[PDB]
This record gives structure tokens, sequence and C-alpha cells, in this order.
């Protein structure tokens, strides 16, 4: 499946629009989507809802780097062959993120 078939992939959605979808108070902590990065050409971003001890409802953004040789990572130590594999991995455990991925971002 191309990434575009995944319900968590929102392509060229802006960082701002992603926060609008994610900051809904109904969303469980760890609601997420994946999108193109607005600031790094070719890269992706993983946007995750959080409840911060100081800031309350908050959206965290993680940069997903792409290798021309194939593969994706947030940290170069932990590489995946696909965005689908990266999502599956972080859905199991936070492993450094603010929270594990729990919930595919609902639409409006
Ligand atoms: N802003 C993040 C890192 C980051 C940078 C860029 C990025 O892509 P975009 O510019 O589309 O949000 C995502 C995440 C941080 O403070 O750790």
């Amino acid at each position: 499946d191309s990434i575009q078939a995944e319900e968590w992939y929102f392509g060229k959605i802006t960082r701002r629009e992603s926060e609008r979808l994610l900051l809904n108070a109904e969303n469980p902590r760890g609601t997420f989507l994946v999108r193109e990065s607005e600031t790094v050409k070719g890269a992706y971003a993983l946007s995750v809802s959080d409840f911060d001890n100081a800031k309350g409802l908050n959206v965290k953004h993680y940069l997903i780097r792409k290798l021309d040789s194939g593969g994706f990572y947030i940290t170069s130590r932990t590489q995946f062959n696909s965005l689908q594999q990266l999502v599956a991995y972080y859905s199991k455990h936070a492993d450094g993120l603010c929270h594990r991925l729990t919930t595919v971002c609902p639409t409006s």
C-alpha cells in the first residue's frame, strides 16, 4: 500500500492544520498523523497529541528523515523500511517520543 492509503497519512497538511486536528480535547493522548515536513524538503513529520505537565494539551512534532538509499528514521540508530513500519514501531512503545502512538487522528 502506498502511504496515501493509510488513514493516518495527511500529506501536505500544514503544521498548523495538523495541530487543529490533533488538539481536539476528545482525542486520547498519543493521537497522531504523519505529514510532509514543511521545513525540510523530502522529509516527513510525525505529529502527536500530548498532555504536558506544564502546558496541558499540546502537539509534539518529530522530524522523520528519509534516506535516498531507502528507509526512514527519527533517530539514525532506529531505521525503518517504510513509514508504515515506523508507525507500527512507535505504536508499541514511546521509545523516546512524548508517548506511544495510540489513535489515528480523526477527521473533522
Ligand atoms: N520542531 C521540532 C523538530 C521538527 C522540525 C521540523 C519539522 O517539520 P515541520 O517544519 O513541517 O513541522 C518537524 C519537527 C522540535 O522542536 O523538536
